[PDB]
């Protein structure tokens, strides 16, 4: 192909892979809420777990 | 290779960026979704809390 | 380049092109299970607010 | 570019579809996994609705 | 098009082939979080029948 269509080319993928590094970033913030969210769920387990053997 | 192939990736490659940016949204739009109910839960944790330390 | 070695590229990538649009769908369906979970917590969360109300 | 250029990358990108691929069946897997965790959810529910209504 | 051109593309593929790489590790851990999310409410979905059980 000529250089200028491959130069188009080129660098819309380098945008891609800014998007995918963005997207990869954001996949991982989410991992994070997730582990938050699992660590107050086993929170709750225990304190129902608590709750539950007092006024078995 | 030849321009005309070439054009052509050039092209089917532009149509899987921009849907790619339409996962992206997907994705965040979940991430806002998972947070509401990982906030959610933690209201629902600390209700729970409330009824179990302090009406039990 | 060889013009018959660029051709399988490009199928090639069409097949890449369908399995990320499956990919799409699929998260998209997922998105569709979070929504009925988090709708169906809601309605513990607001059945357990009853009734920590009628038991505090 | 060089047909040897060319190949390599042809053969680098069927290493990465390959790898797509793995991550779309990964994707559905946990799919499975949340399915089988809303439907356990929605039985807890029911659980919990029982229990409240049998203890007014 | 020119193979200094062409070097840069490759390598920029290589760079996203090995983020793409990290990804896919980083989402089967997610599904390793969520797993054992989903065994935790089990579970408390096991404690809770057997409170449940108890005031009948």
């Amino acid at each position: 192909s000529s250089n200028a269509k491959f130069d188009q080319f080129s660098s819309d993928f380098q945008t891609f892979n800014a998007k995918f590094d963005q997207f990869s970033n954001d996949f991982n913030a989410f991992r994070s809420d997730f582990q938050a969210f699992k660590d107050d769920f086993a929170r709750f387990n225990q304190r129902f777990d608590n709750f539950a053997t007092k006024y078995r």
